[PDB]
DNA sequence: TACGCAAACGTTTGCGT
DNA sequence: TACGCAAACGTTTGCGT
């Protein structure tokens, strides 16, 4: 079809190409006509064709887990923002922690010849790690590991452990000593990681958390509801609770209200993520904030580096969580005794 | 690189191709070797190359507005689900209601040669309609219009008006006659549409809504907070409020709590959307539910039809909202008098 | 000076035999 | 019977002149 344009303009396609890509000098005169034709012909340069010669599609694939969950959602939108301004095209794929689904999208991606790969799989078993490696050839970065699980990728690490530790400390310094927790899937970094961080703070305080006070969640509002319930649904209950994620917390808030418990007057709740609208939780959620934007930006960045500056050596960049004081927590019984 | 495979197997690439695509019969023997090589060579058929001959990329572009907002998010995830199972690749682009941004993504899309186009732009001014038409050639469907704005697209219509009407009716039948409303951007269908529907119910009831009781929102939690405030922040206030979107409502809930108002005992609130987690609002939100999944499914479907069955004539498919009773509403002063 | 030729990028596919 | 040839799809780009 460029052939069709070169003709209208009565010049070589090479020429057409050159003016389209400003890749060498062209007569104004000449230039014009081409555009002229480019317009009537209503021309649209085929990227697939181009991508065929130039050897880069100028698009990146997001091998995600899910994309609705507030958390995930924020990141994605971030990453995308980046792709847009640097000319990249985002190909979004949720794998739902389904291996087949993952091997699937992966290969679809390779075939669509993605310039690079962003990875947010939540859980990383050997079987997944393995598949992953078969694609080392294609530049990639995993945005959700605690440490550097592999040598073939760039990694961005959130410090979820120091975040767990922060959340715990706060409780302590507020007077709390009877504290429960609803962690997220221990196979995930944001799960095991955050929890552990929180658990260290307790040991430092010689605070023991009775097993009946820790209930697993999965990050979905419902998981929180159940746990919160289960916790306050017992003879003896904590005076403060640490919730591994904002949404689940939102779930733990609802349930307390429903058991007619008061927050924070009856129970104190600290969450984790600081999702765009935790502020509008009732009451306004006190939580640890994860820098989701920077997280995305930093991932798309390391990736571009590898891409353009053809880097070979794996990289890894830390990012830092931080406490956000809201209205869901209140001084515990030992505040004044410290 | 297929050339590299044909060689290992010592057969024609045509052959390699044939066994890869099961496009004609091949000796088991022959078949094997190819795979054999296909494996060692660690081969990955280039879709760009293929897409070049076959003339279809097997990917669809989502020209969205935003992708974080719960609403949007749910849809997208839906649509994507569909693309995955029918082999399509999703290219997601948020235009933020920025014309340039839109013309941009659009053309990027055309160039990436998308098999079809899904459109969720929120607002549609002539300038946007116009650009849009320049792409009639590429099959497309707009998932957020009230009626059929154009003749060159397939449309799926939500019936947001009948939804507004439903929400109003409910209030009425619950005993309410003093009711306020926080609508969303009147330029959007889910804005003007829903409101109007609600407004008809009032006229039918000879209920007049004083201007001081209607406050625009933008769908973001914050907009709701302000409005809710503004409303209850007056000498005379409604006994019930209709909120154009769940998130904003969530915002209107927070504010009441903060002005120490009780919901629903002090104010009744009905929202709109029934987002995945409105159930976990505090209190559990009573709202109108939009079938977001079916919405996506139905869009990806009409689109596939056009695509595959090369349809030419625009189509349009209705979808229906429905009331979801929760805990945010309570009988008003006239319940017993009817 | 300002431009055009033709090979190449990696596939699929109509004819053949 | 089971397979191979070669043209084509739409670009970019190293040489030329
Ligand atoms: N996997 C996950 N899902 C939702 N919110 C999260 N916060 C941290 N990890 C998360
Ligand atoms: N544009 C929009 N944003 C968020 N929620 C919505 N519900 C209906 N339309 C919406």
């Amino acid at each position: 079809t460029i052939k069709d344009v070169a003709k209208r303009a009565n010049v070589s396609t090479t020429t057409v190409s050159h003016v389209i890509n400003k890749t060498r000098f062209v007569a104004e005169e000449t230039r014009n006509a081409v555009w002229a034709a480019i317009k009537e012909l209503h021309y649209s340069p085929s990227a697939v064709a181009r991508s065929l010669k130039v050897n880069h599609t100028k698009s990146i694939g997001l091998l995600a887990t899910s994309s609705e969950a507030a958390y995930f959602a924020e990141i994605i939108e971030a990453v995308e923002k980046n792709c847009f301004q640097k000319g990249y095209t985002l190909i979004l794929g949720n794998a739902w922690n389904n291996l087949e689904k993952q091997r699937a999208y992966l290969s679809m991606m390779a075939q669509k010849r993605v310039d690079g790969l962003l990875v947010m799989c939540s859980e990383y078993p050997e079987p997944l790690l393995a598949m992953l490696e078969e694609y080392r050839h294609i530049p990639m970065v995993v945005m959700d590991w605690g440490e550097a699980k592999a040598d073939f990728t760039d990694a961005v690490i959130d410090n979820a452990f120091e975040g767990g530790y922060m959340a715990g400390r706060y409780l302590i310094e507020r007077g709390h000593r009877e504290i429960g927790v609803i962690p997220g899937p221990l196979e995930q970094n944001t799960g095991a990681g955050r929890l552990a961080g929180f658990m260290k703070a307790m040991e430092e305080a010689m605070i023991k958390v009775p097993e009946s006070w820790i209930v697993q969640g999965d990050f979905e509002p419902e998981s929180g509801y159940r746990a919160m319930q289960q916790i306050l649904s017992q003879p003896h209950r904590p005076t403060a609770v640490f919730c591994g994620g904002d949404i689940m917390a939102m779930g733990a808030l609802c349930a307390a209200d429903e058991m007619g418990l008061r927050v924070p007057q009856d129970v104190s709740l600290i969450g984790y993520d600081n999702v765009r609208n935790a502020r509008y939780f009732t009451p306004a959620l006190t939580t640890i904030h994860q820098p989701k934007d920077s997280l995305g930006e930093t991932a798309f960045n390391m990736l571009l580096d590898r891409i353009v500056n053809k880097r070979e050596e794996p990289q890894s960049i830390e990012v830092h969580p931080r406490l956000i004081e809201r209205r869901s927590v209140a001084d515990g019984p030992f505040r004044d005794y410290r």
